[PDB]
């Protein structure tokens, strides 16, 4: 029952988990720098890494189990190396995590034509459910840190680091 | 005390780890495969992988802690998806730690020619060791597999995945 | 193995060992004053103040070991009694862990001119590493510091006392 | 009760225990090569190296206790250091064995002709049985790789290796 | 109620502290070289040491706690590093603990004079009596050196070093 | 990475330290003699022999890991087997280290010559610390031994026995 | 099996091991003397008394064991009261055990002629190799008086009581 419409899209989905693990890696060593130095910030997004690999591994693992092929490209790069400040990254990831949600939810649309539940009940059970709180988590970072005045006062990102990400 | 030539060096050798990663990564989900079924050599190959991201992560943290910059390059897809056999993914891996073991000499040669001791130790300490004891064990693994009479003998591979990898 | 030139550059390193020790005592009482109160730069530096001392009785074992003659200076008071805030203090922390550091990298440069590949082992292992974590934490607590007006700004001392040196 | 040529005899058999400690050891080294790789021999002989060594030590106090003078010899090295097979080496361990026995025999056979009777017992209580069972071991194992088709069959000598020495 | 030559004179006391922790360093070192060797006596001034920088320390916080101002000097390096002989370091420390307590006898003197309780009951408690107590303890150790033979006996200084300091 | 006359040298200190071992062993046997019948330096010299072996058995596996060839030459006996006295084995056993010290830095020497870093980092891990604190110690008990007045003063060697080595 | 030369001849070495106890039971109480007080001589010698009423007893439930017919004699008094020095009860006791060895060795050689194999593995594995232990630990004891100057030297025998002995 497994289309390879289907097979290629997964691939392709795999690629951009990968993706977005790689750019909270950057994210995470961003915060460790010494002219940075937001340790909490940094632990943070090493987590939200972690995290997008379980999400990419969850699908190599659909893969081999309807039995299509995995077929692997070249992760690239995050668009920058300087993310600027802790509310940049928050708002990168946020976007970040939209643009994935939207490739997920076209995804899902896929399977629903070609009659596959089980890819779709798959996407709803680990993915939708966990994007639609990250971007709500990320959602609320954004806001406090501009309610605080980040990232032009100074106090700002500082203490939203040691307390809500600490 | 730390060179231009050094951090760029560094940010290469960075993903290098990354790209040994993504290969390890690839054969544990090769191993997967229903027409595979290798689940020893799936789950040694998945360490393997995690190891190959602490390695860059390690590096990661040389770079922040000396005040380099790091510089994220793409991460290259591994040259095959089909392994062939568990001999075949052994030997190449056995490869890629030799020349990932080349890469990790030179930049320590650039270090020595440079003055840099702490980079010396750091590589010394972290890297050449473990290096040296993962060309090893997969050596050991080759030759065992080759005696064994792999890929062809139907009885080897299945036997080395229940017995050493198990 | 042991030179005379080498003897003593190593004497001379313990008497800056015993140095920094000295000023990171002068600095844990500068906080403890009645009119500055930032128990926990003055808990920081206390505990500083004792690594080096650690560090300078490490350096005297070696010259026990390596049976050469300790031979000890006066050591000098530090150039203030007037740090003047918790953000000048760290300022001259860094800049005296730096000069330490070349201190230090001069000393390895001398052993490996005279073929001593302990005393350089020595100081890879126990002192040049520390050294860059060392640096890279100052550096840390300096730029936090600065981005959050400090010393200008009243609350930014006191807040970094109380999150992240407590 | 200690004759001269009981002394001399007794030095002779402490310099032999000494050479099959270095056989078994060379045999332990043998086997964890990157082109043998059978981790269970090598750990079977390397506690082998070991008893040999207890054995010549006993000796060793049984000359101090008795009032001879210990007066020990080079310990010549091993005949090779290709030990070709685990099949191999265990004939090789099977007839070191058998003729430290004949020398353990003919040193009983002295001890008796000078009515020697704690030095009989000495060899009888910790040597004679020790030395019969070590024989029927070795002998165990040389007589299962030979039926299993070792060396040449690839499979024998990694399930000997697998099974019994595990 | 804090006099500024009270002020002065506590600055005093605790750089002569600091001056005998240096002695007692020094001190512990002599004694851990390769023609010394006598590791309790090291290990004994070692532990003087650390407790003369405690009561550098105590004077310390009590110059904060009273509004005064601590102003530090030099530690001048000790007299010797040969220290000669077991009997001869014993001699120098009560010789030097003889002549802290002076300079602390003079020191509550000036309280006396300037009416400050405070301070004449500070020396009382911490000082007075533990410097009554090293002294004695010393003269006893000095003593026992002496009738033992110390230091041309060759027995006294390791047997006391082994019973008494052990 | 592993150049042949690396491998040579290696094999020669191999030989070494299996030397020292047997005359440790040798000195060990030589203090339980009725004769002699110092049990503690009997058993200092064996633990001294066993961590001999240690360092032989670290090289051999070294050696394979490094795809050398371990080739074991005979172990010849040690010079002696009349010790004379505790002071003079101990003199001996200093006299050894030393010798086998100014082997491992021209071992060192020849790494450093054909850019061995692996090698190099080997032995300043595992033998150049562990020598120079052997000789040290050796170089303690030598002169404790002479203070005390050995090996004619009848109580030094006992009283050494029962108190440094007991 | 059990000739009657055999019973008469076990009954004198039950005579025998009894005249020993008693031996040491008179040196256990002249080191309790209060012009010897030695008191862990007499603490060993005491010891030893009880382990040859041990060595009596088994003799005599063999007799029974084997049919024979106990016949006691009486136990004569030991040669002296006055045993002068610790040293000199020390070589009276090596005598004494000297003189059982060659009574038991006679006993062993008249078991054989008579092919009495139960007793002689008998005497092989009670008797003839803890006397041999006990010959080589008295052995020991008097070279370490001897070399300590007993009992001329003041403090030999005592600090041989308070170390080895206690
Ligand atoms: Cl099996
Ligand atoms: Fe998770
Ligand atoms: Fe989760
Ligand atoms: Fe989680
Ligand atoms: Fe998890
Ligand atoms: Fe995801
Ligand atoms: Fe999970
Ligand atoms: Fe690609
Ligand atoms: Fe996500
Ligand atoms: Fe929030
Ligand atoms: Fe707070
Ligand atoms: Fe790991
Ligand atoms: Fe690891
Ligand atoms: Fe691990
Ligand atoms: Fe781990
Ligand atoms: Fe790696
Ligand atoms: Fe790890
Ligand atoms: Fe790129
Ligand atoms: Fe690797
Ligand atoms: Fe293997
Ligand atoms: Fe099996
Ligand atoms: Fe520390
Ligand atoms: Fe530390
Ligand atoms: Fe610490
Ligand atoms: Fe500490
Ligand atoms: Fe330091
Ligand atoms: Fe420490
Ligand atoms: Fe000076
Ligand atoms: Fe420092
Ligand atoms: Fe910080
Ligand atoms: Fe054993
Ligand atoms: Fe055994
Ligand atoms: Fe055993
Ligand atoms: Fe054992
Ligand atoms: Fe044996
Ligand atoms: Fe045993
Ligand atoms: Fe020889
Ligand atoms: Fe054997
Ligand atoms: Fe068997
Ligand atoms: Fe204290
Ligand atoms: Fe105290
Ligand atoms: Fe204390
Ligand atoms: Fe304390
Ligand atoms: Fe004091
Ligand atoms: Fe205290
Ligand atoms: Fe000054
Ligand atoms: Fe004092
Ligand atoms: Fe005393
Ligand atoms: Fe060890
Ligand atoms: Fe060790
Ligand atoms: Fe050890
Ligand atoms: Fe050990
Ligand atoms: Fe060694
Ligand atoms: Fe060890
Ligand atoms: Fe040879
Ligand atoms: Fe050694
Ligand atoms: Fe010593
Ligand atoms: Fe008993
Ligand atoms: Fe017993
Ligand atoms: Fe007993
Ligand atoms: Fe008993
Ligand atoms: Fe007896
Ligand atoms: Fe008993
Ligand atoms: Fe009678
Ligand atoms: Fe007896
Ligand atoms: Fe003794
Ligand atoms: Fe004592
Ligand atoms: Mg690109
Ligand atoms: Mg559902
Ligand atoms: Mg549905
Ligand atoms: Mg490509
Ligand atoms: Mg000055
Ligand atoms: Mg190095
Ligand atoms: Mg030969
Ligand atoms: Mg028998
Ligand atoms: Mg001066
Ligand atoms: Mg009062
Ligand atoms: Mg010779
Ligand atoms: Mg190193
Ligand atoms: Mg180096
Ligand atoms: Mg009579």
């Amino acid at each position: 029952n497994f289309h390879p419409d289907s097979e290629a899209a997964i691939n392709r989905q795999i690629n951009l988990e990968l993706y977005a693990s790689y750019v909270y890696l950057s994210m995470a060593y961003y915060f460790s720098r010494d002219d940075v130095a937001l340790n909490n910030f940094s632990r943070y997004f090493l987590h939200q890494s972690r995290e997008e690999t379980e999400h990419a591994e969850k699908l190599m693992r659909l893969q081999n189990q309807r039995g299509g092929r995995i077929r692997l490209q070249d992760i690239k790069k995050p668009e920058q190396d300087d993310w600027e400040s802790g509310l940049h990254a928050m708002e990168c990831a946020l976007l970040l995590e939209k643009n994935v949600n939207q490739s997920l939810l076209e995804l899902h649309a896929l399977a629903s034509d070609k009659g596959d539940p089980h890819l779709c009940d798959f996407l709803e059970t680990y993915y939708l459910n966990e994007q639609v709180k990250s971007i709500k988590e990320l959602g609320d970072h954004v806001h406090n840190l501009v309610k605080m005045g980040a990232p032009d006062a100074g106090l700002a990102e500082y203490l939203f680091d040691t307390h809500t990400l600490g």
